[PDB]
């Protein structure tokens, strides 16, 4: 698809059969979701933006279906305020910016 | 131009007499700059991101330029660590994100 800016880039992903919504955020260079449980193991990271710095879990090697479109890489869960799709992922289902 | 995500789609912008280096962001709703001393009116502001809240000022029909294409929007300035080109103004310049 592609996908205009009026309005936020929200798109549905599908994850370990759950269905969630997700921003598409090319200012973000990791993924990150709110506080859910994913299966396996995670090594505790930290990741910062605007307002400072948070802890998350790290998720490596997961499948994340983007809008129809197949992932399989590294998820962050933490206190983000909204789940986001982050370069790492953009990139694997062929994300460009365009204008 | 047509812009991957491999690194972060940073892009020259103008404001006054400042070029910079700013990042074409589909996840944020607002335009964040450095701080800069801009003439005119502001009004204070509190935006949100990983970490929390920042404080900034909201300045008003400012002109910018990015990467040639110009834009005139709300721009805010405060203590973040990068230039934030946001969903307002990357309608202006015409920007998609496509896959
Ligand atoms: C009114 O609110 C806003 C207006 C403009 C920008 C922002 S923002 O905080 O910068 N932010 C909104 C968010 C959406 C989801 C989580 S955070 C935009 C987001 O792209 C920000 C942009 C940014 C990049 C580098 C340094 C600081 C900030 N990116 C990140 O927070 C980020 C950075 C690195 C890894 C990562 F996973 C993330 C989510 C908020």
């Amino acid at each position: 698809p592609q996908i205009t800016l009026w309005k936020r880039p929200l798109v549905t992903i599908r994850i370990g059969g759950q269905l969630k919504e997700a921003l598409l955020d090319t200012g973000a260079d990791d993924t990150v979701l709110e506080e859910m449980n994913l299966p396996g193991k995670w090594k505790p990271k930290m990741i910062g933006g605007i307002g400072g710095f948070i802890k998350v879990r790290q998720y490596d090697q997961i499948p994340i279906e983007i809008c129809g479109h197949k992932a399989i890489g590294t998820v962050l869960v933490g206190p983000t305020p909204v789940n986001i799709i982050g370069r790492n992922l953009l990139t694997q289902i062929g994300c460009t910016l365009n204008f």
